[PDB]
């Protein structure tokens, strides 16, 4: 314990009414008080306690209120969960609604709009994950991301989960779910980046059955495919064998891979490092 004083929960507005809650505070020997108005705030400064305010929903008005006062805020879920798992109040620099994303470490690549980033960044925080400027080992459960990228490239080579922004929002929706944690395999799965995102493909040296099976798969691994030779292709795959050589010519930034890169990427469940399959001879 670093604050040298007994902790006390304030139940803010309609939180006061929520029942299972009180029973939980009582359940974990923590004293509460209630508060309906932001004027009542003044008389809550008490030498006897450090105050933790429970808010029912960020953001009621009262939320950006308490924030502005720099005080310690939390969501109902954080509490019940302490009574359920027989815990003590957790601490963090920031408001904490629940605990879905305790204690992952996230990282972002390919975001061009500030507003949205922040929104994500807040949500994680509430949940409450942390973020890292720089991609390293400590990065948990997560690169939140849009497909081309230098840390994406890395994250691939490490086998650390790459996630769609939707992961977060769809996780924040389950904020009031009891034993819900957002790194669980299945939920992670629904929301990872599909091996072929922002990918458009074409095939060479293949059976109209083999091929038309691949096409089927590509659209299914989140990719899109196009009739050969289009300029809007990202990569193009070959039978490195059967093709002793080639019919068309590419653009600089189009890819010319070997058969394996395709299944590699799928057995991997993540886009794969192209440099390794680049075509020669």
């Amino acid at each position: 314990e670093m604050p040298q004083i007994e902790t006390r929960v304030i139940l803010v507005q309609e939180a006061g009414k929520q029942e299972e809650l009180i029973k939980a505070l009582k359940d974990i020997k923590v004293g509460f008080v209630k508060m309906e108005s932001v004027e009542e705030f003044e008389g809550l400064d008490s030498p006897e306690f450090e105050n933790v305010f429970v808010v029912t929903d960020f953001q009621d008005s009262v939320f950006n209120d308490l924030y502005k006062a720099d005080c310690r805020v939390i969501g109902p879920p954080v509490v019940l969960n302490c009574s359920q798992k027989g815990e003590p109040l957790p601490f963090s620099c920031r408001p904490l609604y629940c605990t879905s994303m305790m204690n992952l470490v996230l990282c972002f690549t390919g975001f061009r709009k500030k507003e949205e980033l922040v929104r994500l960044v807040t949500l994680v925080h509430h949940m409450g994950g942390v973020i890292r400027k720089d991609f390293n080992s400590k990065v948990t459960h997560l690169v939140a991301n849009c497909t081309q990228g230098e840390k994406f490239r890395v994250a691939v080579s490490l086998g650390t989960p790459i996630m769609k922004p939707e992961w977060i929002y769809k996780a924040w929706e389950r904020r009031n779910e009891q034993d819900f944690y957002a790194a669980v395999d299945d939920f992670r799965n629904e929301f990872k980046v599909p091996p072929f995102q922002d990918c458009i493909l074409s095939f060479l040296g293949f059976s109209d059955e083999e091929k038309t099976n691949m096409e089927e798969m590509t659209e299914m691994q989140g990719g899109k495919y196009l009739p050969l030779g289009d300029e809007r292709c990202t990569h193009l795959v070959v039978e490195e064998n059967i093709v002793k050589d080639l019919p068309f010519e590419p653009s600089k930034k189009l890819y010319v891979v070997k058969q394996e890169w395709f299944w590699g990427s799928i057995q991997m469940d993540a886009r794969a490092g192209e440099t390794m399959y680049l075509y020669e001879k």
